[PDB]
C-alpha cells in the first residue's frame, strides 16, 4: 500500500507542516526522505472520484464523478460531472464542474480520426489521453487522487518526458525543473528573481515526446495556483477555485502545438510597423525640454528612435490623463511636433485613480465615481489603496461601464495630447499597502485553506483584498485578468480614439493577452545575469502568443556598464519588441550617452534591426494570420534534434535567421549549437569570420568581439531587406533588397507582407501586397499572391545571393545584363544592383 518510489510520491500534506500520527490518521503514507519530496504521501487506494453512468453523446462523453470520503480540505463537492468534447483532430476539451451549483468560469470566447484516443480509470477517476499515432500516454489522471473543493482543485498527470516549458512568468530556464518545483500563478509586483510569482499568470505548458512530437495543455482557470512538478515525471494542477476546464493540444509539432493553443485564446494582435522601431524611455526626462533633447541628441548621432516615451514625469501630481503646467506646460506641442517629424509618442497610464482631490476637480476620479467604475468593499464604497498619487480607487475593468469611463477618459485626454499608444503599468493591481487603506475583512476568500507559494504568503500582499467586489464575480476569482482586462479596455479605447491599430504594452498579463497587447518583462536589473535570462523569458512568451515582448534593453534597475548595454543592444535589436527604459536613480544609457566605439557598435545593432524591418513585420503577419511565433527557441523549428531541446541562449527570428549572442562579461568569442544545414553569416550581406558555416547538427565556437553579434541565416531562405532611415516614416520610403541564401542544390524561398502600417481590417478589405520570392536552377522570380496601391511600387534595387560556387559569366534582370555585379571568390557572395518592383513578375539569372 505504502510501497511508492520516492519520484512518483503525490503530497497528503500541501496544506501544513504535519507528524506521521496526523499524516496516518489522514489514510496517508508517511516515509520520510532519506536527505523536496513529500514525507506524507497517497497510497494507491487514497479515496478519490468513482466515475458511474458514462454515456455517449454527438462529439463527446459525460459521467457523474462520486466521491464517498471526505478529504483532509473544508467543503468537498462529492457529486461532479464531467463533459468530454472532441473538439476538432488536434483539440480534445474536457471540464468538471458542480452540476448543482454554477461555479466561476474565466470569460473565453469560442485517414479520418482525431490525433488522440481517450479513456477513463472507473475508480480511482482518471483521464487517459494516448497519441493514436504511437500509442504514447500523454494524459494520465489517474495517477493521484482527484481534489474538487470550493476552495481547492487538485488534478494530476504523468508527463510523457522530463521536458516542459509554459507556466508563465517566472525567471526560469525556458524547459522547467521537475525536481519538486512549485510554481506559482498570482499576479505579483516584483523585481524579476527566480522562485516568484511575477507579473503575469499563463496556466499553459508545452510537453516534448522522445523524437520530436509534442502537445500541450491549457487548465482555463483565473485562481491564485500552484503548478507542482516532480520527476516522476509527473505535473499537479492545484487551483485555489473556479472548475476544471482542460484543453489537450495534439501538435504533433511543436509549432503546431502554439498555433493549437492560440486558436482557442486568440492569434498575436498585429502592431503598427512603427512600433517594431526603437523605443526610448526612462524616469526623468522631467520637461518637454529634456524629451526634446532625447530626440535631438539621438538624430545628432545618427540613432535611429521612432517612439519617444515619458514616464510618470509628464503627470500633474503623477495623476493619469493629467500633465503638469511646469516641465510638460506645452505637453501638446511637443507631441505634435514628434509627429510632424515622423515620430510616435507613449506615456505611462497606471490603472489607479487619485481619490483624495477635492469633489469636482478631477475628472477622472468624479466621473468614474458617478458611473460606479470602482472596485468596491464590503459596505459598496469603493477600495482606497495607495500607489503614485496617493490614496486611489481601482477600475473594475469587467464593468461594461467602467469600459465606457476608460474610453471617454482616453479621448478627452487624446483631443489633449495626441499620444500614439498606452504604456499601462502597475495593472497585477499592484498596491504600496497590504488590501486596502482599512485593510481586508476575516473570511474565507481572504484566508482561504490552502495559499499558494506567493510572496508574502497572502493573497492580499502588494494588491487589494481578495474579497473586493468587481461586476462579474470578486476579485479572488478575477485577479490574475486584471490586467488582460484592462489591456482589452484599453485596446477598444485606442481604436475608438485614433481610428488605426492599437500599441498597447503591458506589465500584467493573462492566457490570451496577445490578442490584445505585448509585454515588457518589468524591473530588470542591469545585470549579466539579467541580459541572459532575457532570452529564455523573450522566448517563453513568444509560446504563449505575446510575442510582442522584450526586457529594457541595459537592463531597468541599478547602473548598467558601457560593455552591457553594447552586449544587451546587439541581443535587444533581436527583442520583437525593443525599447530601453530607465530607473529614476540610475546613470544614463541611452546610446548617445556611452564612449565613440560603443555608439558604433550600438549604432550597427539599430542598423540592422531596421535594414530587416520588412522581415518583421512580415513574420508578425504570420503570427496573426496563422498563430506562429516571431522570437521561437530552436527546438520550435528543429524539435527532431534532441540536442536543441536545452537551447534556450540563443533565438530564431521565424525559421531562418539564427541569433547567437554574447551574454557574459569580457568574451570575444560565444559557442552555439547549429542544426544540421548551412548557416551563412549576414556579415556577407551588404548593409547601408567563416562565411558559411556547414553543421551536421553541432556546437561551433564564433568570435564575437565587443563589435560584433553573430547572425546566420539557414539555407533555402530568402530575408526582405530595407534602406535606412531615423524612422519607419523614412525607412519605409527607401529602395529595398533580398538576401537569398541557397541550398547547395540551388533553391531558396521567402516571401513579403506590405500593408500601410497602421490601418485597421486590412486583411478583411484586402489593402495589402504579398509576394513570394523562389530561388532555382540559377534564378530569381517573385511570384504575386496580391498586388494592391499598398505595395504596388516597392523599389527592389539589390539582390545579394549566398552560397554561388562560381562566378558568373553573365547576370540578367528580365533579359539584359544588369548595369553592375560584383561576386567575391572567398565569400561565394554574388551582389546584383536591379531596377525591380516587388508588385511586377520579375525574372534575375546567372551563369
Ligand atoms: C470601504 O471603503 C471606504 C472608503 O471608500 C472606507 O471608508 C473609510 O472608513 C474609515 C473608518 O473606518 C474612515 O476613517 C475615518 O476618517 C475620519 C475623517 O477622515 C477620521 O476622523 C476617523 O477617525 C475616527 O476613527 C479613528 C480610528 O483610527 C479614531 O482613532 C478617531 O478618534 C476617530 O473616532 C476615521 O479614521 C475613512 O475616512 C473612510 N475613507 C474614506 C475615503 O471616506 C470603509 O471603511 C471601507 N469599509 C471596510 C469594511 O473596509
Ligand atoms: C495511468 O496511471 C495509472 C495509475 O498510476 C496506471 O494504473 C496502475 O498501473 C500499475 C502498473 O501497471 C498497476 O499496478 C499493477 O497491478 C497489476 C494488476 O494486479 C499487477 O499485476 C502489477 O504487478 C502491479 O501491481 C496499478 O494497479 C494501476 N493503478 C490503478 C489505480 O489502476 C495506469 O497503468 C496508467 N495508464 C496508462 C495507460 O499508462
Ligand atoms: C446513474 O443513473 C441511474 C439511472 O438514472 C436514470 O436513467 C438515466 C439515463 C437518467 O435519465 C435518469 O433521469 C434516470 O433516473 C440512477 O439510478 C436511478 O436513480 C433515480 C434517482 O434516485 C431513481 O429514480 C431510479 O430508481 C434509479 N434507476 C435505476 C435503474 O437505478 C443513478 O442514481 C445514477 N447514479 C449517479 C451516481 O448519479
Ligand atoms: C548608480 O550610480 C550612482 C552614481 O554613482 C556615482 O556617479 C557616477 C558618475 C560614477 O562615477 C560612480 O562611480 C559614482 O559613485 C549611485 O548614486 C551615488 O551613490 C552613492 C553611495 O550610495 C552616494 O553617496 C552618491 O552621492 C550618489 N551619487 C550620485 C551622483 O547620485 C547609485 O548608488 C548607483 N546605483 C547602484 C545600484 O549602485
Ligand atoms: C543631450 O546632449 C547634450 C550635449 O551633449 C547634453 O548637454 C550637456 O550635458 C553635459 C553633462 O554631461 C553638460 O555638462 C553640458 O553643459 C551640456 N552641453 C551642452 C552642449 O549644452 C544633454 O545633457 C543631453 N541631454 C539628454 C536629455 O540626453
Ligand atoms: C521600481 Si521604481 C524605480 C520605484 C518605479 C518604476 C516605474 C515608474 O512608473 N513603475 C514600475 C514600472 O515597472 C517601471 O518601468 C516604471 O518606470
Ligand atoms: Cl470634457
Ligand atoms: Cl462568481
Ligand atoms: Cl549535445
Amino acid at each position: 500500500q505504502c510501497d511508492v518510489p520516492p519520484n512518483s510520491r503525490f503530497d497528503c500534506a500541501p496544506d501544513k507542516a504535519i507528524t506521521q500520527e496526523q499524516c496516518e490518521a489522514r489514510g496517508c503514507c508517511y516515509i520520510p526522505a532519506k536527505q523536496g519530496q513529500p514525507w506524507c504521501f497517497f497510497p494507491p487506494s487514497y479515496p478519490s472520484y468513482k466515475l458511474e453512468n458514462l454515456s455517449s453523446s454527438e462529439m463527446g462523453y459525460t459521467a457523474t464523478l462520486t466521491r464517498t470520503t471526505p478529504t483532509f480540505f473544508p467543503k468537498d463537492i462529492l457529486t461532479l460531472r464531467l463533459d468530454v468534447m472532441m473538439e476538432t483532430e488536434n483539440r480534445l476539451h474536457f471540464t468538471i464542474k458542480d452540476p448543482a451549483n454554477r461555479r466561476y468560469e474565466v470569460p473565453l470566447e469560442t485517414a479520418p480520426s482525431p490525433l488522440y484516443s481517450v479513456e477513463f480509470s472507473e475508480e480511482p477517476f482518471g483521464v487517459i489521453v494516448h497519441r493514436q499515432l504511437d500509442g504514447r500516454v500523454l494524459l494520465n489522471t489517474t495517477v493521484a487522487p482527484l481534489f474538487f473543493a470550493d476552495q481547492f482543485l487538485q488534478l494530476s498527470t504523468s508527463l510523457p518526458s522530463q521536458y516542459i516549458t509554459g507556466l508563465a512568468e517566472h525567471l526560469s530556464p525556458l524547459m522547467l525543473s521537475t525536481s519538486w518545483t512549485r510554481i506559482t500563478l498570482w499576479n505579483r509586483d516584483l523585481a524579476p528573481t527566480p522562485g516568484a510569482n511575477l507579473y503575469g499568470s499563463h496556466p499553459f505548458y508545452l510537453a516534448l515526446e522522445d523524437g520530436g512530437s509534442a502537445h500541450g495543455v491549457f487548465l482555463l482557470n483565473s485562481n491564485a495556483m500552484d503548478v507542482v512538478l516532480q520527476p516522476s515525471p509527473a505535473l499537479s494542477w492545484r487551483s485555489t477555485g473556479g472548475i476544471l476546464d482542460v484543453y489537450i493540444f495534439l501538435g504533433p509539432e511543436p509549432k503546431s502545438v502554439v498555433q493549437q493553443y492560440l486558436d482557442v485564446v486568440g492569434y498575436p494582435f498585429m502592431p503598427p510597423y512603427w512600433g517594431l522601431g526603437f523605443h526610448l524611455c526612462r524616469w526623468g526626462y522631467s520637461s518637454t525640454a529634456i524629451t526634446r533633447q532625447v530626440v535631438e541628441n539621438m538624430t545628432r548621432a545618427h540613432f535611429p528612435l521612432d517612439v519617444q516615451w515619458n514616464d510618470l514625469d509628464y503627470m500633474d501630481s503623477r495623476r493619469d490623463f493629467t500633465f503638469n503646467k511646469d516641465g510638460f506646460r506645452d505637453f501638446p506641442a511637443m507631441v505634435q511636433e514628434l509627429h510632424q517629424g515622423g515620430r510616435r509618442y507613449m506615456m505611462i497610464v497606471d490603472p489607479a485613480i487619485s481619490s483624495s482631490g477635492p469633489a469636482g476637480s478631477y475628472r477622472p476620479y468624479d466621473e468614474g465615481l458617478r458611473r460606479g467604475v470602482f472596485i468596491t468593499n464590503e459596505t459598496g464604497q469603493p477600495l482606497i489603496g495607495k500607489v503614485w498619487p496617493g490614496s486611489t480607487a481601482f477600475p473594475d475593468f469587467t464593468n461594461p461601464t467602467a469600459l465606457a469611463w476608460w474610453e471617454d477618459m482616453v479621448a478627452e485626454f487624446h483631443d489633449q495630447v495626441p499620444f500614439d499608444g498606452m504604456w499601462i503599468d502597475m495593472n497585477e493591481p499592484s498596491n504600496f499597502i497590504r488590501g486596502s487603506e482599512d485593510g481586508c475583512p476575516n473570511n474565507e476568500l481572504e484566508n482561504p485553506p490552502y495559499v499558494p507559494g506567493v510572496v508574502g504568503g497572502t493573497l492580499q500582499a502588494a494588491t487589494i483584498c481578495a474579497s473586493s467586489h468587481q461586476f462579474l464575480s470578486t476579485h479572488y476569482n478575477l485577479h490574475n485578468l486584471y490586467g488582460l482586462t484592462e489591456a482589452i479596455a484599453s485596446h477598444r479605447a485606442l481604436v475608438k480614439a485614433r481610428g488605426t491599430r492599437p500599441f498597447v504594452i503591458s506589465r500584467s498579463t493573462f492566457a490570451g493577452h496577445g490578442r490584445y497587447a505585448g509585454h515588457w518583462t518589468g524591473d530588470v536589473w542591469s545585470s549579466w545575469e539579467q541580459l541572459a535570462s532575457s532570452v529564455p523569458e523573450i522566448l517563453q512568451f513568444n509560446l504563449l502568443g505575446v510575442p510582442l515582448v522584450g526586457a529594457d534593453v541595459c537592463g531597468f534597475l541599478g547602473n548598467t556598464s558601457e560593455e552591457l548595454c553594447v552586449r544587451w543592444t546587439q541581443l535587444g535589436a533581436f527583442y520583437p519588441f525593443m525599447r530601453n527604459h530607465n530607473s529614476l536613480l540610475s546613470l544614463p544609457q541611452e546610446p548617445y550617452s556611452f564612449s565613440e566605439p560603443a555608439q558604433q557598435a550600438m549604432r550597427k545593432a539599430l542598423t540592422l534591426r531596421y535594414a530587416l524591418l520588412p522581415h518583421l513585420y512580415t513574420l508578425f503577419h504570420q503570427a496573426h494570420v496563422a498563430g506562429e511565433t516571431v522570437a521561437r527557441p530552436l527546438f520550435l523549428e528543429f524539435p527532431k534534434d534532441s540536442s536543441t531541446w536545452t537551447v534556450d541562449h540563443q533565438l530564431l527570428w521565424g525559421e531562418a535567421l539564427l541569433i547567437t549572442p554574447v551574454l557574459q562579461a569580457g568574451k570575444a568569442e560565444v559557442t552555439g549549437y547549429f542544426p544540421l544545414g548551412t548557416w551563412y553569416d549576414l556579415q556577407t550581406v551588404p548593409i547601408e569570420r567563416e562565411p558559411a558555416i556547414h553543421s551536421e547538427g553541432q556546437w561551433v565556437t564564433l568570435p564575437a568581439p565587443l563589435d560584433t553579434i553573430n547572425v546566420h541565416l539557414r539555407a533555402g531562405y530568402i530575408i526582405p531587406l530595407q534602406g535606412p532611415g531615423l524612422t519607419t516614416t523614412e525607412s519605409r520610403q527607401q529602395p529595398m533588397a533580398l538576401a537569398v541564401a541557397l541550398t547547395k542544390g540551388g533553391e531558396a524561398r521567402g516571401e513579403l507582407f506590405w500593408d500601410d502600417g497602421e490601418s485597421l481590417e486590412v486583411l478583411e478589405r484586402g489593402a495589402y501586397t504579398q509576394v513570394i520570392f523562389l530561388a532555382r536552377n540559377n534564378t530569381i522570380v517573385n511570384e504575386l499572391v496580391r498586388v494592391t496601391s499598398e505595395g504596388a511600387g516597392l523599389q527592389l534595387q539589390k539582390v545579394t545571393v549566398l552560397g554561388v560556387a562560381t562566378a558568373p559569366q553573365q547576370v540578367l534582370s528580365n533579359g539584359v545584363p544588369v548595369s553592375n555585379f560584383t561576386y567575391s571568390p572567398d565569400t561565394k557572395v554574388l551582389d546584383i544592383c536591379v531596377s525591380l518592383l516587388m508588385g511586377e513578375q520579375f525574372l534575375v539569372s546567372w551563369c
